[PDB]
């Protein structure tokens, strides 16, 4: 990184301590940027969803490597459930997305509900696996609740053969009134729905795909019982990435669990964290880490610099990080406290190689958690932290560790009415960070890092 | 202490300036730290109770020693009221706690009101010392005001002797309606209480008891008068610690009092301040003081700083008097400003053997004061400053002195409705203290001080 | 009918216009009177259910027939679900209910909107027709809105097979925590629920049934197109009696329906209406109905009477058209205002037989509608009227009868948190109804009619 002259502050620097000087640029349009990465992850696009159950769910895991990124699904999964995850995911077509399916028996009231799953705003009823009509909001309003699907679907749509060029599918819907092209399979039956937005996503975002053409997928693992068994099983249901997870990665009880993976030498990227120095990126490196993962208490107002006075800004921390990642071969995450695409772009100049968001994808139509609304009838979603899963650990042991425990944090996130799914904060986070690079001159991440200016700035 | 490279900021820091960097831990769980303090105060927690009215009760002394804390009696208080509270904090069970008592004649109204003394959610019917039932505010809601403890009382309860294994009192309790277990004297004549979670606590915190097994207690003393007859008069009287305590404490009028009270060979730790300078520190430990208490107008905002400017921020004021106070083999409490976990652990990490609180206690059930409710019926109690007790001191008179007088302050301190107990901030203190130990790798306080990376952060 | 000295105004007389005066009476207890009606109903209460969407449903067909109340269905429904519905309350046991069941693979929002149909504060789960498990509004509570019935479902109940009387079933649930026992046929199937509420309404009242033994009810039909037809078809798919309703009783082509129905000898009771005179009752007895429907307009500020202003005092009403009916051998129904047992009281003092209650009906349990909840998040049901169902009837003509029609008024019925089930209001009224014999002295609905004394009242 590059500072202005006279820019060195006797103190850490956040997200907005800091700012970008534009540079000469040769780069005219955002397309011309490729935001592929380098870190062996295999995304086109540099977010990582954060292994947290209020947002790495399923239908995020789909949805976020169609566009490039990848998701962590929440350490201490049971296996029968990592594996039910992995093979829906690698079983998602490229470029079709997954629908919200209903039966022609299947009430109004359930309609309207499983219909928020997604962001396509209208579901395929189906029976015997053909589609035969779809459901919108509309169609459920000032009907009765405990109708059946039947009585208000509506027979006509388009459709498309699967494998037709998304331009074409986009000509289709160009008078639809429904924004959704019912995609079908040779034997007619469903395989997925296409809209025009979506069509234009196909040919902006590369899908992150493993060797065999499957959607990339990662899983996480703690530190607490058998690391190995774990993530040798958690490879062995087919997770491209793993990784360790931990709130003090810079221990010595870390330290051991990435030595016991990397024993098992299972061929997968791994990530160790978290740690917030330069030491303790080299430590878990040697230890056999290729990826570190860096944030530590990044809030000041958080919980954790509030219970323990613990934490770093994130980022001074990744400055420091990265640089020392670098010259071991090694690359850095930014994790947490990412609310808006500044912090994406800031998170990459600095030098990280990925951008690791949690509670604000949490507010969106695939996160797991269910749809409510508050006060004002404004949607929102709850998130909340993992607690004592990312801690180390007979009625009197347990009460003796409750006294003790991490307290679950509960966060109202509000869906925003116009970027409701998380498809469209992807376009918002890219859009900023592919014009950051045209501001520096930058035609990748790697010319990003290299040819950044940053300043910093008063509380004004 | 050590900052990171480069942050030596042009001003001085208080709780909010500083972070905590994580460094390298072989300390995986909580419970392997010691909080065992080196000052001579006795305690195994570095948590000290400030020595005023709003606080310092004879039950907050009772509850807060058995968790291996110290309680500092007003000053001014009238020995006749202090020999009668050491003689109850010293003949109080290690274990056992004091329930609130009832007479079968009394009315619901006092039941209700009584209730509320300690957190025990219960009070015990006592009948020649004799426990007869329990009550509960249950009990209390919608009977006559004026109805007897004999018509609401529930006869039904669990009991054990005291003495009783504390493991074994945890699951006596499970399927108890009430959590409380009433522990009877060899004659069935009532002994005391302990709850569930209480029967946890003595597993976790370590008595604080003098050379014959009774719980500890401290005292407070003025500048005023004949400071070695009070003093004195206060060691006979049964108090292990000694605090002489003014609102400037490097004054030359106070060096005398710590000379005096030092020529009497007490042989008890004497506790002297304020003072926020390196200077103030020597002098006073010059003076015979083996402890400096540190707090002189540490809020930029509170009454000392906006009536005089006079102040300093806690932090900086800390690490300073903590510094000299190393080097005359002395040690130093933080006091004042302290209202989060995160306070007592840079406290600690800046060089203080101990931290005293004293208005964040004082919205507990074990505080002297009443119980209230606001507009909104929320629970809370009302702390106040010490104004002139702090301070060195015809009718003509009486007005002129009074007229210039600091006046009393008071503050709303709401109760936590999951915390409402000075036992749970306790545990919420403690449970942050021994996470930041593991953050940066030490197993106990001294090595907290001596481990310690910090870094400042701006004001984002 | 009696009326006191000089009580003989110049107006006619609504609910709120008379009173009962208090008799000399040997009818101890309420339940020494005899509810049961002479009319050829069947009934043994005077509560029957307006033949309206909003009310006349198979639960409220099957709740208010086992109390010993009837309930007429709607008219112009089709004779298809005609047939459904008698068939479902012809198969009901008369002391065993019918619970809500629900599926293991069913979603637990579906579970609490499901609930709110019956009064039993469960539903029953079912599999292959025998019962699992209940699930209750608080095992809801706390949930994923969409796992699983078999996730939350509690697998412990009091079970007992049907015929056992409701006695020993009220002692089996003494000390069961949760008030549902599930009704078991011989070979295990699931028979239904009996909760101890309903096990003493079993003692209390007696079902209202056919010569076979099945629960009564009845079906109303319109006086446009071929009314012999239709009314033919309603006798032959089962049911009890038959109302022929129009909004103006007393015309040409009202009279011309009934001596249509007559003519085909269906062998049940007549229904006709609605009238407010006596010329009208007499001439639509004498056209050949037995029992005559009274109400036109008894609002004072309904729409009827706000747009024509044709319309009369429910209660003068009642009283002329009754009278009229005696000495041709016929009965009346007060159809219209019941909002209190007051009314059900004063209509059967006034000689009516029967009472027709509508809109109160709508916000219970029972009634077609589902359950909403306003902004203080009070629960609560729309009632709404038959509009042009209840009046005599290219796209040129289409649009000329829209212009001219009657609007469909919705209404707000709030549910009593005490009384949400329709059983409950019939408790409700015939307590009342009985405590009025009580008071007048009566031990029967005709001598309740035979020795009333009636007075008049002021507006104060
Ligand atoms: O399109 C759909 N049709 C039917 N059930 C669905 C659909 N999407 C999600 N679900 C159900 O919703 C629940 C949770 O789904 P998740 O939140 O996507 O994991 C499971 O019971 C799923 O079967
Ligand atoms: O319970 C918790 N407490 C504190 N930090 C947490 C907890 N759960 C997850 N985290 C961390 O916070 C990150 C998400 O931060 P976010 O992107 O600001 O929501 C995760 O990737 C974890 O590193
Ligand atoms: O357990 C108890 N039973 C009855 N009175 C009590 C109890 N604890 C305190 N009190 C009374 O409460 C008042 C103040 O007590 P303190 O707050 O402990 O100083 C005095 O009148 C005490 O006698
Ligand atoms: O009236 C007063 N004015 C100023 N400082 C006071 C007064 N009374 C007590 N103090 C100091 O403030 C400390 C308590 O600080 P707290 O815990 O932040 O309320 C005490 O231990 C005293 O050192
Ligand atoms: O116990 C029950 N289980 C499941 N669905 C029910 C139950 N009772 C009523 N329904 C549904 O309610 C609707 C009929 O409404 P109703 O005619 O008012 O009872 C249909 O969608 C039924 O499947
Ligand atoms: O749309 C409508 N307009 C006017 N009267 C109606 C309508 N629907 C039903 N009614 C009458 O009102 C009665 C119910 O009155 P309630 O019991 O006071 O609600 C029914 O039995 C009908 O006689």
């Amino acid at each position: 990184v590059r500072f202005l002259d006279g820019h060195t502050p006797a103190y850490d620097l956040t997200y907005n301590d800091v700012f970008v000087v534009p540079g000469r640029s040769d780069v005219a349009s955002r397309f011309d940027v490729d935001l592929s990465t380098v870190d062996g992850s295999g995304t086109t696009i540099p977010v990582v969803v954060a292994n947290m159950t209020a947002v790495a769910g399923r239908r995020m895991a789909e949805t976020v490597a169609r566009r490039g990124g990848i998701v962590v699904l929440p350490q201490d999964l049971p296996i029968t459930a990592v594996s039910e995850t992995v093979d829906f995911v690698k079983s998602r077509d490229l470029v079709v997305d997954t629908p919200v399916t209903l039966s022609p028996e299947d009430s109004v009231s359930d309609a309207n509900a499983l219909l928020h799953k997604r962001a396509h705003g209208a579901a395929v009823v189906v029976f015997e696996g053909r589609p035969i009509g779809l459901v919108t909001e509309a169609n459920c309003a000032g009907v009765d609740r405990f109708a059946r699907v039947r009585d208000i679907a509506l027979s006509d749509f388009v459709t498309a053969p699967v494998g037709t060029d998304p331009r074409e599918v986009f000509d289709l819907l160009e008078h639809a009134p429904i924004d959704v092209a019912v995609m079908t399979a040779p034997d007619g039956t469903l395989a997925g729905v296409l809209t025009r937005t979506g069509a234009i996503r196909a040919g902006i975002y590369t899908p992150a795909v493993d060797a065999k053409g499957r959607l990339r997928i990662a899983a996480a693992v703690g530190i607490n019982g058998d690391v190995g068994a774990k993530a040798q099983a958690l490879a062995e249901a087919g997770a491209d990435l793993l990784v360790i997870d931990t709130a003090h990665g810079h221990q010595a009880k870390m330290l051991d669990a990435i030595k016991a993976v990397a024993s098992l030498d299972l061929g997968l990227p791994l990530v160790a964290g978290n740690v917030v120095s330069a030491e303790g990126t080299r430590d878990l490196i040697e230890a056999g880490a290729s990826i570190v993962k860096v944030g530590v208490g990044p809030g000041a107002m958080c919980t954790t610099r509030m219970m323990t006075g613990v934490g770093r800004p994130q980022f001074s921390a990744v400055v420091e990080c990265a640089a020392a990642a670098r010259q071991l071969g090694g690359h850095v995450w930014a994790d947490g406290g990412v609310r808006h695409p500044r912090d994406v772009a800031l998170a990459l100049a600095a030098g990280a190689s990925n951008v690791m968001i949690g509670s604000w994808f949490a507010g969106t139509y695939e996160s797991p958690g269910d749809l409510l609304f508050d006060r004002d009838d404004r949607p929102y979603k709850e998130s909340y932290g993992m607690a004592s899963k990312r801690a180390v650990a007979s009625s009197f042991d347990r009460a003796r560790k409750g006294l003790f425990e991490e307290g679950i944090s509960t966060s109202r996130m509000s869906l925003d009415p116009a970027r409701g799914g998380v498809e469209d904060l992807l376009d918002h986070i890219t859009s900023g960070v592919r014009s950051t690079c045209t501001y520096v001159g930058a035609a990748n991440l790697p010319e990003l890092h290299e040819k950044v200016v940053l300043g910093v700035q008063s509380a004004a």
